[PDB]
């Protein structure tokens, strides 16, 4: 329009985009900085970066970009692209993107009284400490630090407005507790100008249904299945294979969780120590199986059962476990000849009776170690799982 | 051409690219927006990102770019590159790309009466919610929200037009259902002026032939082969090995499944329920195998058959499945010896009879659990696969 | 030199890079387009993306860039960079790159009579449909569509020239068959003027030596190894272990090859059919092994075979396979004892004979199943491999 | 303000950004260069690339950018963007990014007496040698070489200032030791003028808690578990299965470690030596198990124990490891028959005695090899682990 | 400085960056081109690309950029940025980067007599044919072609200077043999002007310590381990498991080796044929083990030993292998009943002999096939390893 063209010609006359738009050069410029969270795109534990979709909000006043709306009836708002007017050089301090600035340079909305409005969008990548001590029952506090790179406090003082969460798109994995901000001042030793900056702390809680279904319950079931070696009879000849196969499956499950864990050496993860305890339990079960197999295949005349072992296992353990114990010249030549066979059969019977005791002792040890290992596994799993804080909150929210 | 040179010189006289080209500055400017779907490239379920290839279509009227073809006999249309003509700042809010705007800036073609056309191509990466509750039989809706950034409702009247799919290239994995649009007006915390936008919803259906033939049929076959542990005679020593190797195969199959799905905690996937059911069935089969093996190797003279187990197994169950049960001092001394031998043989005979009874009981239990597990597996698989909606239509389209 | 400087000053004056350089504005401008294929960089079957290194060849005539070499004795040609002279806006329609244009903008060489020559290079990524029906004996055709974006038929008369492959560098995996071109003009829903375009179809054949030696021969050899389970004597309890280990290895093989193929549900690939048939063969071998083991470990005095089973196995099939089937009162008291012992031995001998007859029946079944499975494996492999077209050509051109 | 506007207009009058701001041309321009390390983002061992977040600090004196504060009461400092004033072209020589420069060009702050400050941020990828000889117990030094490109020693006088680490953010995986700098000038084949440069050496130490808990301890546990093969009785058939499964479980660990580490062929890594030692130990254990099994299943009547073997094993070893050592006409015909039966029984008893002697020899060999293998494993593990120069430091810092 | 200010003002007056700075327009401009290699960043056999860090050296003479030093006493050099003076358009013909040009545009140094220097850095990703025929023992020649894109022989005379490697940083995997270069001319049919181009060939040698320690040694060790099945007694029942385990292990070796290699069909790699030979040897060992198990478990009544098998195995191979071959009415009724038992025992003793013969034959076969396979594996491995050229060179330079 005629009035629009005339005003656009008038405004850019003698305008210097390198100048701070203030009436008094000795006074700072009040700039209001805010934020508008849209969605949490990705949280990467290994690289320790956070990716979010954010609309920034910067607002200030311009002394030169003013006009009387009566002389320009139709026009009430003008718009300028990047590079034609002065804008704050607000940057994200802790950035992980290749190019240090990720915002998209849109237009600037200027009212009739000299009020500007800049809302650039972008996909921001920032580096924050992602603790994995209580994984998967985690709560993370990631920070976003914004501030003017070059303008100090005598020139541009930053003010904070509350972050806008309306329009947030919920994430499937993470639950947003909140996002509170804070305006802080820095005092350089040179001078006496406060340096205002705005920091936003995004606090989120992981939803643990997926991990509980895919990593914890299957490992619990595999460890419980590993307990069956103490129920298999020793004559089957399959006791070792079960345990070693369970150990191999545990190694595979270990690599599965290792490929998603950061290499940080700050603390021992809950899942890591839980896997370690389960693996130790399986190994001890394998050792006990080896000992039981040694007891079962004992040589009948390779030694005598120790008195201490007898009084420990055969009677006391049976009492505790309620396991009952199991169980004419030719005439003389013919006589000696059949007596030899009778004595041989008697010796064989005695040897078998001796071996039965060793077999019973092996069975008793098997049952006792089954009981002990089941108790140990239950106690260790319950304690390790319950040690984590907000575990009750996590289970109540996710699984119910 | 001389006419082209003269018209190009005239058209840029006192032309401001920052000015909105309207005759009356109080009236809005009508802009028509539409899409042109060319190809669906990627549907990343893990990252919830959709990649498409579309041509945006924008049309409006420029008041200043008008001329009479009588004075310029040859030229009818003109083309202006980026930076020399006014263009709407329409961009995608759902953008998941590093650079927020992913369009290729091309020329703007203009009428002899001021009608401008703008068809910029580009590959768009948006973020839409992907539902995995019914994978691989899911239907996905993904939204694309287009609208002007710094221009309010009182400046441009964004008018929606029906999307064009006349040049769509069919995808081998996703079947397009449609792409309708809706134009709505929203308020924002920034300002006090409504901001219109145009949203297009892309509806796709996943073809299930590949996922079926590569995921479900092998699982069915392996789970069915796991049932062979009940037909294997206990005299062999490979039942436990069979069970554990099937468990390992299912574990690797589950890992391959888990490495393609998002880590959401909003629902339990159908494939996850199926895999859990199969794992539970195989685990209980292994437990039953352990029980049967312990029954078969039951040492005689170490406990009699309980009456309850006797009546349940050897009397009732064997009836049910129509399986039957299997089936002079020298002479005095010599007589004593042969009597001893005969008595020992008689005791051996009664012991082996008891052993045969125990083995028959083990076989009966094996047959019972074979039948029960077969019924359980069939029912569970059928129910889990038929629970999902549109399963019949998916099967029909992808197979028949 | 002075003459070159003067000519450069003269040519630039009054020139407009926006106008179309034609003497008559009502006549179209003839532009010749051609390709120069240099290398095929990658064929991504997963993303259906083809990467090539080519040089575009564009040539036209400029009316305003003309001079007489007599007035400028030294200079014969001039070079203008991007943005200083008019250039056609020819770009690839079906681009798969984030930047829709991937051409390095070079200088434009100009005649002394107005002929312009443009040779921009670039690394082009194109989205072409890849058919995996006959993988790895398939032949692929990928299209490259070029044409002006904003210039219609009445303004820019595009023409086609045959592609140049004199500088082609052979690829290790893909063998080039040819690259023809076709020029056509279409109508678009935007406008009512035809828009011509030039399409180049790249036809190439996949070399099969690597895929053969790394996918087909190992599978054949391992299937033949799985066929060896029928020669194992039943006493050595390793048949189940052999079969299940082969099945596990082959599931691993199938799941590994599944990663280098698209998830298109358009057809069942040749390799998929091959591995499915091998799966069924090995599973049926395992089932047969279970049946044979069940027959071998039969319970004596548990029900004799049916006469039908006897005549089928030990009579007909044994002859068919040419197998030979194997095979004073004290005096009275001691007489009774010895008679009892002898009768017990006789009963033991009868039971042994029955067990041996069962074992021979099991061996006969084993031999029959070995023969049948060998025949089936050979037939299935040969049929599946020979069903694919171009198999003979691929073999005779790669292996021979 | 009016004063700011006038000063900005005055300062850029007759200014030339291509000119070096020195009052006297024959003298160099002193520039002070320093660093500001924020955090260490990534250390890629396979690609040998270090990624850091740093701020450069360059300060120099400009002769033309001076003004009197009394004439401009408000403004005390001015700021300029890129292109409008002269800046040093200081680059990182050993860059690894696709773009050779990764800094983000910010504004330049100027005194009222002409003192320019430049603090451009960026994320820098630099290629530095990575030593994996003592991995994980290793300390790495990575160089960062900065310096002007086209300015020599007679034009630019680079001066080094100590690096700042007050803003450092500790990294979990790596522990920073220090960052000293060094300034030196070199000669290049291009030119006959020295070119000074500043090199900062970042020295960091790897924290070994994660690797210790995830890599070494499981390997020690599985290696110790492999020693159980010498305690199993030879009657069972699981020794070879145990050994080979342990070998597989170690092979996959070696696979993962080789995946983690680079393919440099300048030294044998400590973890590689450890894995080779474990491989050799397990293989030798399997060979010993095979030998012991061959000794156990010795055919009686098919050979005799050599005198050397007898004296070596059955006496000296049995003392050393303290193992007990286990071990009328009709009348004549009847007499002959019973004599035959008893004679065959005697022969069977002699064969059984020979078998028992062979079994005892096998047990003695098993025990001796268990002792020897335990000693070898412990000695080798301690020797390999203790050779790291900073093993004591790692143990006393991370674990303690 | 005032002098350099006025010199910069004077030099750019009436300067056109579009023309060749030659005093005579008809005389070609001589340009000297060289290269300075610094690092071999990466070699990608799968993608057939080479990544290097390189400085380019271009030198020419500018006619218009001359001045008298006595007129400007303090100025001896001037520096110009991109787009301000004429520069050769030298490009890399066979680049593989997404952007065809991968150099960083630095300043151009001009001396007082018009001599220009240009040293742009960059990381170049070119494509070269990598031959994996003799992997790991490889020697690769990768080409780098540089030339002017749009300048002929009457315009540019591209001379050559030898490459500079004084600043080369040794790589940990590749040994730089050298970098020769050639200056080649191209003659066109149109014109008699040569078309100079400079190509540099990079000759590299792969250091084989890492590959020979991570691929060769474990393969030969596992292959030697696979020979223990013949030393294993057949009563253990684990030969099949050992063989099948080892085979399956070696597949997870061949597949993971093929993971890192290009899919070319130009030749069969040495590592591929070595792996194939090893797998074939293991498979034949498994078949022989099956045959030996068939011979061992031969029932005594299932036929008679073939005469040829007798004379061969029991005599010839036995002597050759030096294996020792092992080795009133009541009276009548009692007489018959004892003679029956005596005859039963006699028949059992007679039937044991043929079983012993079969077992001895199986042992002979085991020993003979162990002897054969031991030489087979050694011959195959040595021949395959020593077939490659410069294997002695690689060994002497890496291991020794
Ligand atoms: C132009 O836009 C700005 C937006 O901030 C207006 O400033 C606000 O105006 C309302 C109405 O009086 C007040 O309630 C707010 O307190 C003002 N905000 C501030 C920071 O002052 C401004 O008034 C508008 N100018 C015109 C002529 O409408
Ligand atoms: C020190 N610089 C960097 C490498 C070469 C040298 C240089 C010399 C002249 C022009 N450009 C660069």
């Amino acid at each position: 329009g005629e009035f629009q063209r005339k005003l656009y010609k008038e405004l850019v006359k003698n305008y210097n985009p390198l100048e701070r738009p203030v009436a008094n050069d000795s006074q700072p410029l009040t700039v209001y900085f805010s934020l508008s969270l849209l969605q949490i795109m990705d949280v990467d534990e290994k690289n320790q970066v956070l990716t979010t979709n954010i609309w920034l909000q910067m607002s200030w006043t311009d002394h030169y970009l003013q006009w009387n709306v009566s002389e320009y009836p139709g026009v009430k708002t003008v718009r300028f692209p990047d590079g034609q007017i002065w804008k704050p050089d607000i940057l994200l301090y802790n950035s992980a993107d290749e190019r240090f600035d990720a915002t998209f340079h849109t237009n600037v909305l200027v009212n009739s009284s000299g009020h500007c409005q800049y809302l650039p969008p972008g996909i921001f990548k920032s580096s924050c400490y992602i603790d994995v001590r209580w994984f998967p029952f985690d709560v993370q506090h990631c920070k976003l630090k914004f501030g003017s790179w070059s303008y100090g406090g005598w020139s541009l003082d930053l003010q904070m407005q509350e972050a806008d969460i309306s329009g947030y798109i919920p994430n499937g994995e993470w639950d947003l507790v909140g996002i509170p901000g804070k305006r802080s001042e820095r005092f350089y030793e040179c001078c006496k100008e406060p340096y205002p900056d705005v920091t936003f702390t995004v606090t989120m809680r992981r939803r643990t249904l997926y991990y509980g279904l895919n990593l914890l319950i299957p490992c619990v079931l595999i460890s419980a299945l590993a307990l069956l070696v103490f129920l298999l009879p020793a004559d089957s000849g399959e006791k070792i294979s079960l345990g070693i196969t369970v150990l191999l499956s545990l190694t595979v499950f270990m690599l599965l969780v290792a490929e998603i864990m950061p290499a940080t050496s700050d603390s021992v993860p809950l899942i890591a120590q839980y896997f370690a305890s389960t693996m130790i339990i399986v190994g001890l079960s394998v050792v006990v199986t080896v000992i039981v197999l040694q007891y079962h295949h004992h040589d009948p005349d390779g030694g005598k059962m120790p008195k201490w072992t007898r009084v420990i296992l055969l009677n006391w353990c049976a009492w505790f476990l309620r396991m009952k114990r199991p169980g004419d010249p030719d005439l003389a030549k013919i006589l000696e000849e059949v007596r030899y066979i009778a004595n041989r059969f008697r010796c064989q019977d005695e040897s078998e009776a001796v071996c039965s005791e060793w077999k019973f002792a092996a069975c008793v040890v098997d049952r006792l170690c089954l009981m002990a290992f089941s108790v140990f596994t239950i106690i260790c799993t319950i304690g390790i799982l319950m040690s984590a804080p907000n575990f009750v909150e996590a289970v109540s929210k996710d699984f119910a």
